[PDB]
């Protein structure tokens, strides 16, 4: 038993990470097969990225611009261009550690796992949520942009997202492995506004039958709802609003459990209404929304 | 910015784990040169772990009875000895991901990445601090025993745990890499009670200087305390007493703030004695302990 917040083994994402210096700026890259994939702000110098032309600034680049250094061993570039907000510098040289991959688009509510870089170096893996905003609460410093976010379906990497930048708020924004931002964000440093966030509702209840699993049970009762009024309390809440479909995801937990959805749901609509009152749910003083129904069943089942 | 929980990368690690099976127990362990490491209840049925003669079961068994599996190719057992609590076989085949490594034995406050394994395949990653108590709060399912704690240091591996029970209180009890269990635990299917726990001072004051350093300021105040005020106080609370040890390992974030020791010391008295009053620090409503100064420092530097 026990339920704790867990990143996928990271090994086969550290055998892709390398180091991208372009001029004075140096970021990390994903090699995968014979390419190098990065943020395409590496082509800025500190001016530059206030107001940056990415098209006139890439014309300056030549295939010797750019350093991309494997460990201790320099990879050379052959070819390079420009998709979205991503570098593609092509190398003479396959990636002989390159998994089975894939390059997805998540959706808010989604988790996965950041393998955080400097260096082209390896420094630290965690678990993020990309929020109903687009943004994620990481741990990101200077130099870790081109560091990546995963998830692992037994030997395939399905990678979603590339670090780029921090927002005024100290939350975080990138894009998917094809350049295309996450949310209404640009590779510019200038103030940019993050939506407002709502929670992920679905995961607070994947995270309550986590708990029910643990054997937590005084939030339980005979009470339930109808969806609809349900989603009043939510909307009340700042909560996003639970669909047929959510419910239909929350099928497996709740068999396993014998709790009905709406039968949880009319427990957390009373959590929000009267509060905890001194308590704490799984080692928590607050309710969770960073884990999917998905992350609940890989360490409460399985 | 930004200060999380995080997990060593374990690349590393995830070459050394593999699949131990005896009879009808299967679980993992670590490969390390010629020699496989696992849990000695590796030997048990059910029936024998609720009070397990580990000497008299051991004689029973023979190499033969050992199949150990790296993904798909079997390593011959050619020799089987008993240390402590871990069983080590020896195979016919030197590991030759076998990275560089120690093992080391460490103390309550202390934190490792814990390398969650199934039938000697890798699931999930995360950090685990040992308690006052010699105990972790995991995450260990049926057949997880086997699965490794340990840290990083550039290079080198130091594996300071291996995963060998849960208690009746929901809390994880393993041993060293030489067999010896944090606390008084023994590996019999008995109940066993941890000690009361105190809470890691040291450590709370390391995460009250990360939330500084990413913005969260509400709790500083203009007071400084001294050491032996701020004592009392944690005495109270259940807190370890604060020593001069302790002062001179928060230095180099001290230094990094601004911060005196005693001046968060006196953010620490205040959080105590009037509560955290429903609000959060780093996202939290609670005082967390399971970060050490170390920890802290690492992250905040991107080492
Ligand atoms: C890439 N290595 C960094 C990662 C940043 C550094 C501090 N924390 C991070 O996550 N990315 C950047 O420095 C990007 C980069 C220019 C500016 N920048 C920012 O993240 C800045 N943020 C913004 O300007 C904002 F708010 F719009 F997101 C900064 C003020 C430095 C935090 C470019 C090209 C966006
Ligand atoms: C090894 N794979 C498991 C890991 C356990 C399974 C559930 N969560 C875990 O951490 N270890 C065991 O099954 C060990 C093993 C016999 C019994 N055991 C326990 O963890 C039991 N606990 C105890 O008896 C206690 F309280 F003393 F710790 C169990 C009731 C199954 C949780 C031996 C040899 C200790």
């Amino acid at each position: 038993s026990g339920f704790r917040k867990m990143a996928f083994p990271s090994g086969k994402v550290e055998g892709c990470m390398v180091q991208v210096t372009c001029g004075t700026t140096t970021l990390n890259g994903l090699w995968l097969d014979d390419v190098v994939y990065c943020p395409r702000h590496v082509i800025c110098t500190s001016e530059d990225m206030l107001n940056p032309n990415y098209e006139d600034l890439l014309i300056r680049k030549s295939n010797h611009n750019f350093l991309v250094q494997a460990g201790n061993v320099q990879l050379r570039v052959i070819g390079h261009s420009m998709q979205n907000c991503v570098l593609k510098l092509k190398v003479d040289t396959a990636n002989p550690k390159t998994p089975k991959y894939k390059f997805v688009r998540i959706q808010p509510g989604q988790t996965f796992s950041v393998l955080a870089c400097y260096n082209g170096s390896p420094s630290g893996v965690y678990q993020c949520a990309m929020r109903h905003n687009f943004t994620i609460k990481g741990s990101f410093l200077n130099g870790s942009c081109g560091s990546v976010g995963f998830n692992i379906d037994y030997d395939c990497v399905s990678f979603c997202y590339m670090h780029h930048m921090e927002l005024p708020t100290g939350v975080h924004a990138g894009t998917d492995l094809e350049g295309n931002f996450y949310g209404p964000f640009v590779d510019r440093q200038t103030a940019q506004a993050a939506g407002t966030d709502t929670t992920i509702t679905v995961n607070v209840l994947a995270w309550l039958y986590a708990a029910v699993i643990n054997g937590d049970r005084w939030f339980l009762n005979r009470f339930t709802t109808t969806l609809n009024d349900f989603n009043l309390v939510a909307m009340k809440y700042n909560y996003e609003p639970l669909t047929q479909d959510h419910v239909d995801i929350l099928g497996p937990l709740s068999a396993q459990t014998g709790i009905a959805v709406l039968d949880m749901c009319a427990s957390l609509k009373e959590l929000l209404q009267n509060g905890m009152n001194g308590r704490t749910i799984l080692g928590s003083a607050l309710l969770e929304d960073e884990f999917t129904p998905f992350d609940v069943v890989r360490q409460c089942s399985g």
